[PDB]
């Protein structure tokens, strides 16, 4: 049932690589719970139980406005139809944006991992972590789905 790819328990080791031209993004992702002290080293899945095969992979990346060339900084520049390429071990898959939610944050797609459609890539930003509720203050989201 649950997938079991080559996820290295070393939260300090590249588990894959996201790549997008519309946002000139090209950064690694560590296997673990999207934490601030960690994503500071780069990007990481949104949950520690994520895998390179979870029917729904949710990622979290930083976005410094004063750095138009970082993790999730340019992803905001991306737009619907913006395809992407998730690298894993010795192979690269691809997706096609088809449902932007960065608009209102409360939408039937905060994770879209409980739905039942086809493989999907949920995107999440991480900046200005608020210590009030212990969550990422702002949280824009974008989702895509496997193509043909």
């Amino acid at each position: 049932m649950q997938a079991k790819p080559q996820i290295p328990k070393d939260k300090s080791k590249v588990a894959g690589y996201i790549e997008i031209p519309d946002a000139d993004i090209k950064e690694p992702v560590y296997p673990g719970p999207a934490t601030p002290e960690q994503l500071n080293r780069g990007v990481s899945f949104a949950e520690e139980n994520e895998s390179l095969d979870d029917q729904n992979i949710s990622i979290a990346g930083h976005t410094f406005i004063d750095r138009p060339n970082y993790q999730f900084t340019n992803l905001k520049a991306a737009k619907k139809g913006s395809m992407v390429y998730f690298k894993v071990g010795n192979e690269t898959r691809k997706y096609k944006m088809t449902s932007i939610r960065d608009v209102k944050p409360t939408d039937v797609g905060v994770l879209d991992e409980q739905k039942g459609k086809d493989k999907q890539l949920t995107l999440i930003t991480c900046d200005d972590y608020n210590e009030k509720t212990g969550v990422w203050e702002k949280r824009k989201i974008f989702v895509a789905t496997e193509v043909k």
